[PDB]
């Protein structure tokens, strides 16, 4: 299957996940196009054209597990899960990008105080785990470099204003070099933030774990050959 409108979703794995076109800049960029596809559970991705050299994010096509400005959470996702409950959140991804321009590839993890997130519930925190940085850079200030899950990550801490009095903390982990595969436990990252740094209360809930590419400019494609997020 494939789809090309902003906001189109393709469900897979008994609706546990969906690919989400997630286009933000349709009205900003003349001649944009972006298509998501799912051929099988080991062959899915998206293809984009964002002829722009402005530094705004145009789209974050992503695979979603759990909540994403939705009423509730994808079925069988295992979200939400409270940090204090210390469930393992094991992810697997293998992917390959062919593109020019400015983009990244990152996990996106959303947290709330509520365990009943609604379609308009602003997150309290966002965690990004970048496996690829191509000419881009994170929001916030650099803190330190840390080894987690067998990888080295530059850590940044910042705040995203959503407008209208809404917004959230953003914690970014950027791999010190790009990689095309990672098998991570999100709990390692949240425990670093909560225990090691005391920046994150364990009362919070993980609402979503997602993986996608922020595209700022250029044309290309991603293929994803392995994907899963399991909360247990």
């Amino acid at each position: 299957a494939s789809s090309s409108n902003p906001s189109d979703k393709l469900y897979f794995k008994n609706k546990k996940y969906y690919i989400f076109n997630n286009v933000w800049g349709a009205d900003q960029v003349s001649g944009w196009w972006q298509t998501i596809y799912h051929n099988s559970d080991s062959d899915m991705g998206w293809v984009w054209n964002w002829p722009s050299n402005t530094s705004t994010v145009k789209a974050y096509p992503s695979i979603v597990s759990g909540w994403h400005w939705t009423e509730g959470y994808t079925a069988g996702s295992g979200f939400p899960t409270r940090l204090s409950d210390q469930k393992n959140i094991n992810t697997k991804v293998s992917y390959s990008i062919s593109a020019n321009g400015t983009y990244n590839a990152a996990y996106d993890i959303w947290l709330h105080n509520t365990n009943k997130a609604s379609w308009d519930s602003a997150p309290t925190d966002q965690i990004m785990i970048w496996l690829n940085n191509t000419n881009a850079g994170p929001a916030g200030s650099y803190v330190e470099t840390v080894s987690i899950g067998g990888h080295s990550w530059k850590v940044y801490k910042g705040y995203i204003d959503a407008g209208g009095g809404k917004g959230w903390n953003v914690f970014s982990f950027i791999r010190t070099a790009n990689t095309q595969s990672a098998n991570l436990n999100i709990r390692d990252f949240t425990n670093y933030l909560a225990d090691s740094k005391q920046w994150l209360s364990k009362t919070k809930y993980v609402s979503s774990v997602e993986f996608g590419t922020e595209v700022f400019g250029g044309t290309g494609q991603i293929n994803i050959s392995n994907w899963d997020v399991t909360v247990r």
